[PDB]
């Protein structure tokens, strides 16, 4: 089994890849056979390539991503509470999902499933 | 598909049902064949004796719970931070979970999954 110091501290250093336009990082963190599912309901993108692919293109513009309580962690899994925020058009935006992980045996992020709708989308 | 808003309905529901003790009105959330995980990584509990079983034996002490912050809600599924505390001999412990909850066609709850490890308990 994994750790939940590792699985906490992986959760950490996503939000702060993400925060830094930091595309290899991200990556780093998951399996070459893992699957991206964002949001959930979505069809999946499996592999690395389909996933670095994911992570360029959330990252077209800057991003502001804060974690907003303590990561849960038990099991292989870890879910988390944050907040991703951008602007395009003079608009803001504030989306906030609940994103679960899966890790391998490895450490890797082999699954990663954003859960957020409509309701979770806010004005800046 | 389910409806975010009938999915957000539930989850405030569940969480009213826990505080108010009513096992009948939370074990009517759950559709006959679901399933309950609690904790992630724990045998699950299936089919409506276990469930029933499965909150009866929660609910041998008072509790009080609360939503932390908004419901996530897509697709068939929601996701939920919140916190739930109890106490037995005057000793309080608090524990802080993620649940997720993927939801039948008919808008009963088909398995519940609850995230959390000893990091996100405080006894006394």
């Amino acid at each position: 089994m994994n750790t939940p110091e590792h699985m906490t501290a992986v959760v950490q250093r996503y939000v702060a890849a993400l925060n830094a336009g930091d595309l290899d990082g991200i990556v780093a963190l998951f399996a070459d056979d893992a699957t991206v599912e964002e949001p959930v309901g979505s069809e999946p993108r499996s592999g690395t390539a389909a996933i670095r692919e994911f992570y360029a293109n959330s990252l077209k513009l800057p991003l502001a991503v804060e974690l907003t309580q303590e990561v849960r962690a038990v099991a292989n899994e870890a879910a988390f509470a944050f907040t991703v925020s951008f602007e395009y058009q003079g608009r803001k935006t504030v989306v906030a999902p609940i994103n679960h992980f899966r890790f391998n045996g490895a450490g890797k992020v082999v699954s990663m499933r954003a859960l957020f709708g409509e309701k979770n989308i806010h004005a800046g």
